[PDB]
This record gives structure tokens, C-alpha cells and sequence, in this order.
């Protein structure tokens, strides 16, 4: 079955799933390949053709309007239309989709608190994200945007945000508290980044520290 090729990620580009569209006689594979088309014309910054791809597709069976559902909220969620995108996702059944394709499910939540500013509410989403997850390089993608997000918010929202007892929360909290209490202290700095490896040695931004706390 070519149309499982959806449940898994989309490494080519939309020039390559594109141009395979002149060049197959089957009408199944023909929407196949648009919503692969489609799901990275999103990464080339294509929304508007992403968009449009969608709207020609054909006949789709179960699979395919499966990854059309996640494609579309991700594209709601670029524009901003925030419900709408959390409506779409709420709409699918989170046990049919496939590792990658909770992992895109998981990434539009957090694209959609991201826009609405809840910086701790998009945190939890990508570290659901980071569970379903299996390419190092999409890993470290994710570690350095959830950094990113946490750098974002201000000191007491930080201070004041508890992890629920969700222990991947605590670890990424206790780091970026080390982060702001030592920030102009190189040595001291290192240090407490060190201890927190030691004493969250399997969290996953253990295994794949952020770019910028590397840098330092």
C-alpha cells in the first residue's frame, strides 16, 4: 500500500512529490502524493499552496482523509485561526494516527498556544511532540523550539508555573530557572547546567541539549 507512505515522514520536497504526480496512472496514488505535496509546501513557507493543493484532491479513502484533517489544521494554525485549527484536531481520533502523524498533531497544538502566548501550554504540547518522535534531527528541532519557548516567557511565569506531576515539565522548568538565576555567570553557569544533567540524566534534553546552551 502506497497510501501507508502518509503514516510515515515526508523527508523529500514538494518539487520531488510534485513532479511524481505527472508520471503515475493510479487516481488513489495521484492524492497520495498531493498531500505529501501539500504537508511540506507548509515547511517551504507555501500556505497559500498547500491550501490550494488541497482543494483539488479527488476521491480520498479513510487514510487519506486522515492526513487531509491533520494538513488542514496545521494550515489554520499558520494563519492563526486558532479554534478553528483546535476544532480540526479535536475532530480526529488521536488513536488512528500513526507516531509521525501524532507528532504533527502534537506540533500544531503547540503552534496554536505558541500564537495565543501560552508559552507552558505549547511546552506540554511538544513534549507530547517529543513521545511520538523517532528522527534525531526532528528531536533536536523540537528540543530547541520547546528551549525557545521557555526563553520566551517572562521570569515569573516561570517562577510561578507548577508540572503538575508531568516529569518531563519538571526537568525543563528546573532548567530554565538554572538558565535565569546564573545567565552572566559563565562558570557558574556551566556548572549548573551540568548538575542538571546529572540529576535528570534521561530527560531528553539530557540526551539532546539545546544548540544555544551548547553554544555556551
Amino acid at each position: 500500500n502506497f497510501t501507508q507512505t502518509l503514516q510515515k515522514d515526508a523527508n523529500a520536497s514538494s518539487e520531488f512529490y510534485i513532479n511524481k504526480l505527472g508520471q503515475t496512472q493510479e487516481l488513489e496514488d495521484q492524492q497520495t502524493y498531493k498531500l505529501l505535496a501539500a504537508r511540506v509546501l507548509i515547511r517551504e513557507n507555501k500556505v497559500e499552496q498547500s491550501a490550494a493543493l488541497l482543494r483539488e484532491l479527488g476521491e480520498l479513502n479513510d487514510a487519506q482523509k486522515l492526513d487531509r484533517a491533520l494538513i488542514e489544521a496545521r494550515i489554520s494554525a499558520a494563519k492563526n485561526a486558532n479554534e478553528v485549527a483546535q476544532n480540526q484536531l479535536r475532530a480526529l481520533d488521536l488513536n488512528k494516527l500513526s507516531p509521525s502523524q501524532k507528532s504533527r498533531y502534537y506540533e500544531t497544538l503547540a503552534i496554536v498556544a505558541e500564537n495565543r502566548k501560552d508559552m507552558i501550554e505549547a511546552v506540554k504540547a511538544r513534549i507530547e511532540m517529543d513521545k511520538n518522535l523517532t528522527d534525531v534531527q526532528r528531536h533536536q528541532d523540537n528540543i530547541d523550539k520547546t528551549w525557545a519557548l521557555l526563553r520566551s516567557a517572562n521570569t515569573g511565569v516561570i517562577n510561578n508555573a507548577s508540572d503538575e506531576g508531568n516529569a518531563a515539565l519538571g526537568g525543563w522548568l528546573t532548567l530554565i530557572k538554572a538558565y535565569n538565576d546564573y545567565i552572566r555567570q559563565p562558570v557558574q553557569l556551566s556548572q549548573a547546567l551540568q548538575s542538571w544533567k546529572n540529576a535528570y540524566p534521561n530527560h531528553a534534553a539530557a540526551t539532546l541539549f539545546p544548540k544555544e546552551l551548547l553554544t555556551l
